[PDB]
């Protein structure tokens, strides 16, 4: 059982995906936002997220726009769901074919900022704390078409303005850049969690910025998602997280969480949940940015929504059991995992004391240490047995 | 023809690779270091680099070690070759099986630092300006075997110490971390140029740290090498560069520069040479970190060394011609490449002035703008025709 | 300049792609088929191809359908273009979400066969020689959802029937199966040229079936396209070929031919054209199944169509220069490329005679042989210099 | 617990890998073959396999070779282990740098065949029923270095001779070609199970030839291993199987079976054991071609050997429970998996009758069928809940 304390959130564009892929028409009808709110509340979600254009059709008059916001607001009220994050669609409309913030056309860049400021207003009105930015069209198909340096300057210029506004309007938002390596552009700017983190460090108010890494996005480059999250945590830049499944380097599948690389899904829950001193290492929403397979109907849709929660809770349960097992505890000791936490240097020791320590070099028996095993296969086998419910 | 001004450098371990691979014995006999200096001098190299263990066999007594250094310096002297960079082998010896700076074993970590300090002294002695650090054994095969957070702490602890020592001693070294996603470990820490840049920003004297990206390592994850270099230059962290060739995600091939992704090799040379003024955007060594194919004998080795320089100079020549062509200037103008360099905002404009601009949103005709083409294919076609010498 | 003897053909869906991708709306209006015929004739194509549904909108009444065909035939008549191949759309309509021929649903399988029979009729009437079969929806997202063996039985069962019909109606069609590893299904059946050839060999009239490999599809799995086509030719199963560009394992890009892996596009043209007896090893249509980038308008569309032709002809010209070069001739000899064509055994020798030859084993000096280099790097370097027009 | 009925086998080179990788020295001392026989027997293996050079050091005199073989045979006798398959090392020695059967050098091709003939004799004497052929060095790093067509001719030439010798000597061996896409050559000939199957079909006696696919090798190309295995079984060419783990496209990891893509390992075990008629679909050895991680000592080596067997048995148990679950059955029925096994055409129905059925076209409601969901997600969720031991 999922509790609001689990903080499971879903994008309106997830369960609402009509299943129109690059090779075929939609196989499902449109989902009414209000119905989505009731259905998610019902399956145990604590919040919902949306792109401006997911809730209000691109180009609605203010009268329509207003009406829709009012109804949505009611649904949230009745159900108790919150809106932890909002995002803006800077990829669908043809105007954004070369990007929003980094489009070579100056007018498109001005327009993309306006579109986002607007969405920031709605977000603040609904109580959202995080603005997610997915630069899906920022990038290129050909190297000579995009000056990357100029593009990074323009990405920065735009973000700096957004932070200025939020701070001045007192919205208290946090901004999360969502990395993706490719698709739809041949190559997208800020392709990995690493590139996104390095970029944020260059903004005017870096403390207001972090990343929203997605499971399948890092897997599209065959990277270890868990290891990348660990690095994001070390930097304290994990502001949000998108969970889903993928089968390596191919199109973005966005399967249910745990339906792609299952072993990494397991190490991931372990990392987020078995944080320092019992407590989770991460406190934000556990957001599912996935798609119900094109072969399913609305029944299949609700099923897949629940499978995400289910997968996360089954994995958590096994990660807990894994760590609580005295035999794992023994294997951890033998592999010296915790010894990495002890500083390499003694207290107050510097280069000179180290250079004078003959045991660290002159009298060190590299051959003898080189022969002891780490017992890593055995620890790994113990984890998988916990995952399989065999221990 | 290569000039010293071209700054082509080679690792002793490139031409000296005996071609012992993961599945077979060495097909070439050892290359003598003095001989290497002399042959490299002859093909046009301006400098040579080496790992400690490439020059002085692991465990050589001091008399021996001393002897080799003297001979080496004499060859340097006679040919006029310099040592722009040096590195340390923290991957071959069995003691380094779980890493050097981040081994679970505390004693290996202490010994790893001592091994590098020692190599710093020699680099300082030879006039080297950069210390390259390739953390090839830092990472894991299994997620539960390595605490990433603690590993980054210990990687940082070791680098802070290295910088302290260099600065106290007045060595003037710059430190360049070299990223690699995998091999030999299942996953290596700091897998891409981005991850390495983000990491470096967290050290005690960041100004002293940068990266040494390798063409093939970014390609092992299917990333755009030119595009990652552009971001590195934007951050001003491109301290050195390793040029070679690769065919996508598979084992590290280390082919001659330009023998893998030729189009990306072309866009890379254009980026480095057709810099800001008219001047190169990058002023350091053009280092070839490649391996002569195992099927080749020493004539093949020397041929492959020259091929590296030849590919660079041929691409440079076409990159220059590309930029000088009036038809290219016209295509650049139609694709609005330079328009990206113009700030999105007018001087003195903030969010208040932007919100007041009805033309940036309320009266913006997105449909009309979305219908004009960027002419990117045509620009790409002209570039390719310059590469093929078709124009 | 392109001549009709070059046999450049294009699908109506290539230049006609409106650029609606998985993440955005169409950026171009629909292309009139008659206009398409005219435009293509002007750029040098010798033929056009299409899916039933590209020409005649799904669900057109007889009258309309008839109407369309007649205008289409007129345009061909007027222009001199032929229809070398026709294919059927079994991927767009929601009914084919689980496949056409191997849908779990039997009624869909029966419907798919009917839909193809109809296209075979139109194809025969237009003079097409080849029926291309692209099983884009044949596959699965989940392993337990598709019995592969049963799917292969049903695939075979449908193809046997089509051959039967063609032969009885006297159409004289050849069938070409087009492999693709994934997209739109998580995994597609007959994922590579290899798997498709193996399958075809199990049909009732195997001499009527071959493959239609596409450059990008094999590259999506990081395979060597030229090498796979060389195997297809060895088997005599290259019934057709789709030329385009791709940048390794990622979504299907469908770039202009030679805009992806340039070195492999070069070796491919050399293989097809520099066939034995001076003559091309392949005599069918050089078909471009590519897509004008979404950033482009109709001018970029015709520009991209011409670029496909120009790329092929520039590569052809360099592949011939390469083979005609005496130094290449000398490098080929040193590499023993042609010695591979001489049988391993002397005429009349069998295992008995080989076992009696002490020189092949007992007295063989493996060590002296293993020390000689093949000069492959030098040969590669010469190929590339020819590609760069540097020789 | 493994029984001899489980038919688990290991190559001497698996537990015997000294862990010398491409970047480092061995971390383990050599394993005595007799000791390996005893240890394997002890963990439950029914057989052992080996390359000629694993047992008898390359270049041993006949007296030495004969002694090794005799001691070997005694161990086999005393433990009751058998030798189900043997193989030949055609990749280690420098002489094989351009391949064995397909080296451009004629004399190497002759020597390669004699090395294999000699191993067939020893195989036949130890009772081996399968000869595995892994052409690790047959391929190229550069496209112009190898005539593929000539290479396939030579490959075929060598294989026909081997079948001939075997048949004449009454050895009754079956031959299994083992595909691999790359490593150690840039591109290896016959890269996937598909390509090997298509090739085998062209030999003089195809019935004696099949494939020895390895889990990681197909995953190196990001292909679906279970799905390719399903196709191999449909062709009846699965003569042997190598089980291991891999994490997508990167160097060959050869991890314990199930430690790579766990979900694919689970569906593979289901396919092999839950064959048609209750019984397994495959009855050959379950061979582990893996390597104990370089971080391990001999304790870790035996732990990893046992992990392979444990992994197989755990997955088998879960696969069995999966299929005996009435809810799973119900989901299978709802997903129509079995309906694929029913011919598409009715008994005696031909194209004439198909064309006459208006229910297959004229009166087919594509739109209504297209709207029904297949329930695939739900089925996948039950599969994973079984693997997790949650059901
Ligand atoms: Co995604
Ligand atoms: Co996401
Ligand atoms: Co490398
Ligand atoms: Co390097
Ligand atoms: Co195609
Ligand atoms: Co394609
Ligand atoms: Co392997
Ligand atoms: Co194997």
């Amino acid at each position: 059982q999922a509790t609001r304390e689990d903080k499971f959130s879903f994008g309106l564009w997830t369960v609402g995906w009509q299943a129109r892929d690059a090779f075929g028409d939609a196989t499902r009808t449109a989902l009414d936002p209000v119905e989505a709110v009731h259905k998610l509340a019902e399956i145990g979600a604590y919040g919902i997220t949306f792109h401006d254009d997911d809730l209000v059709p691109f180009g609605s008059d203010a009268q329509t726009r207003d009406g829709i916001i009012a109804g949505f607001k009611k649904a949230l009220d009745e159900t108790g769901l919150i809106v932890p994050m909002v995002t803006t669609n800077l990829f669908t409309h043809p105007v954004f074919k070369d990007g929003g913030f980094t489009s070579n056309d100056r007018s498109v860049r001005r327009y993309a900022i306006r579109k986002v400021l607007r969405q920031m207003d709605l977000g603040a009105e609904l109580g959202a704390k995080t603005l997610v930015l997915w630069g899906g069209r920022e990038g290129a198909e050909y190297d000579s078409a995009k000056d990357v340096s100029a593009a990074l300057d323009r990405y920065r210029e735009a973000l700096n303005l957004l932070a200025q506004y939020s701070e001045d309007r007192g919205y208290g938002l946090r901004f999360a850049i969502e990395p993706k390596p490719n698709e739809p552009r041949g190559d997208i700017l800020l392709p990995t969690a690493g590139h996104a983190i390095a970029f944020v460090q260059e903004l005017e108010r870096p403390e207001l910025f972090g990343i929203n890494p997605e499971t399948g996005h890092e897997q599209m480059s065959n990277l270890n998602f868990t290891q990348g999250i660990a690095q994001a945590l070390w930097h304290k830049k994990l502001f949000h997280i998108d969970l889903n499944g993928q089968h390596g380097p191919k199109f973005d599948q966005d399967l249910v969480f745990g339906h792609g690389d299952l072993l990494n899904a397991f190490s991931l829950v372990d990392l987020l949940e078995n944080g320092p001193d019992g407590a989770p290492a991460y406190d934000g929403p556990r957001h599912f940015d996935y798609k119900p397979s094109r072969t399913e109907d609305y029944d299949g849709v609700w099923e897949s929504a629940k499978a995400n929660i289910r997968m996360y809770l089954l994995l958590k349960e096994r990660a807990k059991a894994f760590r609580a097992d005295p035999e794992v505890q023994e294997a951890l000791a033998a592999s010296k995992v915790a010894e990495l936490k002890t500083p390499t240097l003694n207290p107050g020791e510097g280069y000179a004391e180290l250079l004078a320590d003959r045991s660290a070099f002159e009298d060190y028996d590299a051959d003898a240490v080189g022969a002891k095993g780490f017992g890593f296969v055995k620890l790994n086998q113990l984890a998988i047995e916990h995952l399989l419910g065999a221990r």
